[PDB]
């Protein structure tokens, strides 16, 4: 079923210039009753950040033991606790720093990585969808399109049921969806079952970075002026959509007010969000849900305020009749 709301679990893609890299020491996953706290929280609907390279250190090559094993115990946990989990390729369109679509990075080796996976986990129940690439930006943005339809056709020769998230140049940007969107118009999914997946952070740049405060002319509608061109998009063109990043720091109310206000348009919308983000070894970072000793959590409460009215059975926008 179709959660609107969820989080984000990171930590696996942390430290990504160490690779491989030592699990518990540059990157992170949810150790053993992790999920438990999620769960009792009444969030059952987890993003999970992958980085390819330490899941495939060779391009076409078979996954990595060690990683792919951690991604294993990680859906077991999520299965054991009622987690559904959307894998995310956490890469920016980019293989070792090349654009997906270069020489260095054929379509076919992205595609084979989608193949790997849906061929890994397409029997695990915990899994419930493919977000096939997170946040494509820059020299990637004009080759990604077509990278997609080669995600798209390596996740479908294994898995011919679950949702494809797909995201969306510049970042996946939101507020700037439609100046790039057009593109993806083109893709085919035999599934017939791929949801658009956009970001949206509401700092002045939108970069998620929160540098400054909010600013004496801080608009709370800030967050939903930012979605409202993905959102119209979705309903311009008879899509699906998903928000799969949003965080605010949790310092100031003009930021919870605009957080308010977006999950009443997205929950309008049926639109589901993932909240960026919970995690295993977050530290200070101003962004974090994730549990911390003398921190405060004020976006966990709109969360749960707004995962008890969700009362959507698929995502949305709802097509007119
Ligand atoms: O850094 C790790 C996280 O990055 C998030 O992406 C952000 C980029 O890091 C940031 O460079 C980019 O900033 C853009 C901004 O989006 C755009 O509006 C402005 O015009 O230009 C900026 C670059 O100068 O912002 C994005 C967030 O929007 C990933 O989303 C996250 O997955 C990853 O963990």
């Amino acid at each position: 079923s179709v959660d609107l709301i969820g989080i984000n679990v990171a930590g696996a893609e942390f430290t990504g210039g160490k690779l491989p890299g030592k699990h518990g020491t540059h990157y992170f996953f949810p150790p053993e009753g992790y999920f438990e706290y999620w769960s009792e929280q009444g969030i059952h609907t987890v993003r999970f950040p992958l980085k390819w390279e330490r899941l495939q250190p060779s391009l076409n090559a078979e996954l990595d033991d060690v990683y792919a094993s951690l991604v294993d115990d990680m859906l077991d946990q999520a299965k054991e606790n009622d987690i559904k989990v959307i894998l995310d390729v956490h890469n920016y369109a980019r293989y070792r720093k090349k654009v997906i679509g270069t020489e260095d990075v054929p379509v076919s080796a992205y595609q084979d990585l989608m193949e790997r996976i849906a061929k890994r986990w397409q029997g695990h129940d915990a899994l419930f969808a493919y977000d096939i690439m997170n946040a494509p930006y820059g020299s990637a943005d004009k080759l990604w399109p077509a990278a997609a339809q080669a995600g798209i056709d390596g996740v479908r020769k294994y898995d011919k049921k679950r949702p494809l998230l797909i995201e969306g140049a510049s970042w996946s940007s939101a507020a700037r969806w439609p100046r790039y969107a057009d593109e993806l118009l083109k893709l085919k999914d035999p599934a017939d079952n791929m949801v658009f997946s956009a970001h949206v952070y509401i700092d002045e740049d939108a970069s998620g970075s929160y540098k400054k405060g909010p600013g004496k002319d801080f608009e709370p509608m800030i967050g939903v002026k930012r979605v409202e061109p993905f959102v119209n998009w979705l309903k311009e063109h008879g899509k699906k959509g998903h928000i799969g990043e949003f965080g605010i720091p949790n310092d100031d109310e003009r930021w919870l007010d605009a957080m308010d206000k977006l999950l009443a348009y997205l929950n309008e919308n049926c639109i589901p969000i993932n909240y960026w983000a919970a995690g295993p070894s977050w530290g200070n970072y101003k962004l974090s849900i994730e549990p911390k000793d003398g921190e405060k959590r004020p976006q966990v409460a709109l969360l749960k305020k707004y995962a008890a009215k969700d009362n959507c059975s698929d995502f949305g926008p709802a097509k007119a009749e």
